[PDB]
């Protein structure tokens, strides 16, 4: 009774938060009778695009919106509207959108130094890209290897997508631990898990939790040595990571052959264009060392009665508008516009880095997780007196949208073109934030002596997690509410 | 065998890739950011590159609507959209609204219960896919299945087979046999064992543009307490809006098709399809909340907080959501009324000539009783070879869909189509008298067509030679240098 009167709350409080209702909020739970004109629907469009919500305009979100530029989201705007109705699926009635993709993917492949005999595929996203990988190294290892109880080795920091994959693919996950201080992946832990049934191999440059690199090329002579495939999630350092070196700053393990195709361990890497290549969402690309490979990914069904059907990803249809957008958007920003964004994002990022580690109330009570070299800086208490749940809700009744973590508890901000510009208030506002926290032990102590975030706290730390599951299984209902 | 191939990819390759002066290349980054103007000069040229004729209505179900009007208010709102990501509601509201509301009212159209539930997906693939999912799920949690199977129609959408490759499931092919095209409900009955998770069928399937027996796969769902799903991908608004245009409704008196039968639990419907929406849009639609949870991904343990999604996507986009909700306000009952008046007269026109025009009804035959906007048709005359006329059409700028099983052809009818339809039917005629003066010739005295090979290499033993053949097809679509 009670677990479920406390879930039944916490959802009402949940959709109470998230369906938008109140006097003005008219609910179209039917379609009008008659067609609305082009001024109503803009004027309508307008009225939700002017709904109150965390002002990322104002670069308190973070890694939301990465680039937000008027100029390019023009742009791209206007690509889809001479691309909206192409379908890649028939490249012989929509030419342009097959030959920008094709030139997207080649461009990417570049990026991140492929052999000449790379081959890659446009996806809506990491998810895909991931969950194509994964499948890609099941089909593989079934077809060379035989192998038909299929296992991967992935890091604890490594991102859900691959449980996913695991899940819908039917797959053994490992996870492997990151310890302190490195919060890397245990190399030798990941060796000792080989086994004849291992058909993947994981790395995360950087992982989204710490925004850390892990040991690419010790995975990659494990990889290289066992003959397993090597995949590098790279969703995250998207494009910065490759620029790091270009804009001065240091690229992970340059000195060791880095994290990409360069090391002969890396099959495949998964890049997300839409991140930091600021195209827009509903575009990633995942890389091939070979054809060979990427062909194991391809969904052909030669027998149907419609005619034999093939597909490259999941999806059969696609959004050539968004194809076409992604294409432009690379084109018009430019190495040059990624030199740039890199610097500034980086430059942020390394910035704040600083702050927490000098800024006289901050080093002593906050504490970076690891040593992260990309855009994502992620900070935890050292001070039992200040909870860093209660520094995330401190910092979200200030109108940031940062994010709260678990193992270890800490926050992490993921730079962005909008936060970077926001750094110092940032800076300012956990000064103040932890400050007040400080007080309210004080006062604890004075006293002798309403945790929020304890969702992730103590509902973190609860012995079961059927209700976090109840939690988010209602986030996810409210999502689709509208009646 | 192996040259052959080779060729046949090299023909693909010079038939996809455009090379020639003036054909540049961008295979790394601009050093420097395009300008604007630069950019949009490009684009102008990539549109107007050489390509089938779809704005002639010369393609069959590409482009649905194609119309200015509503382009530009997509773009519009895609504009405003442009950054939207669902899966930060509390950052972008309006899209998560937009979104409940286009789920709403499609479950709707559908008759769905008051306790129905829905999501968006990209497509009709993602949704197909996230059903059986659920379905699987479903039979685990609930019967402890461990090797499930799902029974289809072999006129079922490639995506099911998509489906039961990824997530590991048996799958059941049933025959459709002529005259009506229909799947076996014996056969199905037959195949229904405790292993059984998800019952299939189809408003309209794709081939044919039959619709299956609805009703009576409902009852066995019902009597034998296993999920039926209905892929309406393809009908989608236009198959909804049938009756309210005057046309017949697939089984009215038999409950319909859709969520009125008990046995219906699941629906996915193409918005993008006859909804007009953008590319990206599909809506998958469950009896009950407590379904549609079978197909959602949580995962609380991880370092960076409790996931959770819906759908296989977690990052999503929110202009194109935006889009398909704009599309369905600003069309309308009346407008999809209209449209299916429009489309499905259309096919009624066509489905007639073939039946009726002195050459073509002693020529052709349509397969099955079409309803919907899929017309197939196929020979009958062993003089004219189906292929043969598909590629006839080919050569005058048709892009049609060629069938395997039986060989026939199909026009799934679009707004710019069904302004077509009487070319079509000329031309179709013309095509037809070609073939039967060359058999004349052949006939007095005693090669190998593009379609015929397809025909050739579909009747050959293995299909590997087919599969290699699509693969080099893939490959190409990747192919910039």
């Amino acid at each position: 009774g009670q677990v479920d009167k406390q879930v039944s709350t916490a959802i009402e409080n949940i959709e109470n938060k998230l369906v938008a209702s109140g006097p003005g909020v008219t609910r179209y739970l039917t379609l009008p009778q008659t067609g609305w004109t082009p001024e109503q629907i803009r004027t309508e469009l307008d009225k939700l695009a002017n709904m109150e919500h965390t002002r990322w305009e104002d670069g308190r979100v973070s890694g939301a919106v990465y680039h937000g530029g008027q100029d390019l989201l023009k742009l791209q705007t206007e690509a889809f509207g001479q691309f909206g109705v192409a379908n890649p699926i028939h490249p012989d009635v929509f030419p342009g959108v097959r030959k920008m993709e094709a030139e997207v993917v080649a461009m990417v492949l570049a990026l991140f130094n492929a052999p000449s005999d790379g081959a890659g595929v446009t996806t809506s996203g990491g998810t895909e890209s991931i969950l194509m990988a994964c499948l890609a190294a099941r089909q593989k290892a079934f077809t060379e290897r035989g192998v038909k109880e299929p296992e991967i080795i992935i890091p604890d920091t490594a991102h859900a997508a691959f449980y996913k994959a695991c899940n819908y693919f039917g797959m053994k996950l490992h996870r492997v631990p990151c310890p302190a201080p490195e919060y890397k992946v245990d190399i030798a832990a990941v060796r000792r898990l080989i086994n004849p049934n291992t058909v993947l191999l994981v790395g995360s440059a950087p992982n989204f939790p710490h925004g850390i690199v892990d040991d690419i090329p010790a995975l990659s002579r494990l990889a290289t040595k066992y003959k397993i495939p090597l995949h590098v999630d790279c969703c995250l350092g998207s494009f910065v990571i490759a620029f790091l070196k270009k804009a001065g700053f240091p690229s992970p393990y340059e000195e060791e052959g880095g994290f990409d195709f360069r090391l002969p361990g890396v099959t495949s890497i998964s890049v997300d264009t839409h991140k930091y290549g600021f195209a827009p969402k509903g575009n990633s690309v995942l890389l091939y060392r070979n054809k060979t490979y990427r062909s194991y990914q391809y969904f052909i069904y030669p027998d149907w009665s419609g005619g034999v059907y093939a597909s490259p990803s999941v999806a059969g249809s696609r959004p050539g508008a968004l194809i076409a957008g992604c294409w432009a958007s690379l084109m018009s920003v430019g190495e040059t516009g990624y030199i740039n964004s890199c610097l500034e994002i980086i430059g942020a990022a390394k910035k704040f880095e600083a702050s927490i580690k000098e800024h006289p109330v901050l080093s002593k009570n906050l504490g970076i997780v690891g040593k992260p070299m990309v855009s994502v800086v992620a900070f935890q208490s050292q001070n039992g007196a200040v909870d860093i749940y209660d520094v995330a809700d401190g910092l979200s009744a200030k109108g940031w949208h940062l994010n709260a973590l678990q193992s270890p508890p800490a926050i992490h901000v993921a730079f962005t073109i909008p936060t970077a510009a926001a750094v110092e208030k940032l800076t300012t506002d956990l000064v103040e934030t932890v400050e007040k926290e400080l007080e309210k032990a004080e006062e604890r102590k004075r006293q002798g002596k309403g945790d929020t975030s304890a969702l992730y706290g103590v509902a973190g730390s609860l012995p079961d997690k059927s209700i976090v599951s109840r939690l988010a299984e209602g986030f996810l209902d409210t999502l689709y509410k509208a009646g």
